[PDB]
């Protein structure tokens, strides 16, 4: 679990998300894993606006931050689960890592700001949907 904060948007997992996330839709986006709702009380993070490959995450599983090098956002295949069939997910970036179902929501930070959150993982890796590319988010 987890969200991410900003102005008067929280950005959580799409496949997390809420009755009361999907009563206060702003946008959502099936192929990348995110949702954003509108929130009442002013949020506390800020969201990078560059092009960093390495950065770090914290991981609920191990209670523990992590640094990572990680890919650029991409199209990568997503086995299916229980919330999607078997899919392309956009805008995904890979890393080495510890990940667990229950760790999708950890941000990834890098010294701007906010990059992302864990959406996918499995096998020693750990895959994060990026936000850097919403404007609207902090505009
Ligand atoms: N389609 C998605 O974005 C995810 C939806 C929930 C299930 N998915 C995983 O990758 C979970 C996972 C498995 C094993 C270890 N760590 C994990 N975080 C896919
Ligand atoms: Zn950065």
């Amino acid at each position: 679990s987890g969200a991410i904060y900003v102005g008067n948007y929280r950005v959580v997992n799409r496949h997390l998300a809420t009755h009361n996330d999907w009563a206060n839709l702003v946008w959502e986006d099936s192929s990348r894993d995110l949702l954003v709702s509108s929130t009442t009380a002013q949020g506390c993070d800020t969201i990078a606006r560059c092009d960093c490959q390495t950065g770090v995450y914290y991981c609920s599983s191990r209670r523990k931050h992590y640094p990572v090098s990680f890919s650029k956002p991409s199209l990568i295949f997503v086995e299916a689960s229980e919330y999607y069939p078997a899919r392309y997910q956009s805008h995904l970036m890979l890393a080495v890592g510890h990940s667990e179902p229950g760790d999708c929501g950890g941000i990834l930070r890098c010294q701007h700001g906010v990059v992302g959150i864990v959406s996918t993982g499995g096998n020693g890796l750990v895959g994060f949907a990026d936000v850097r590319d919403l404007l609207w988010l902090d505009e």
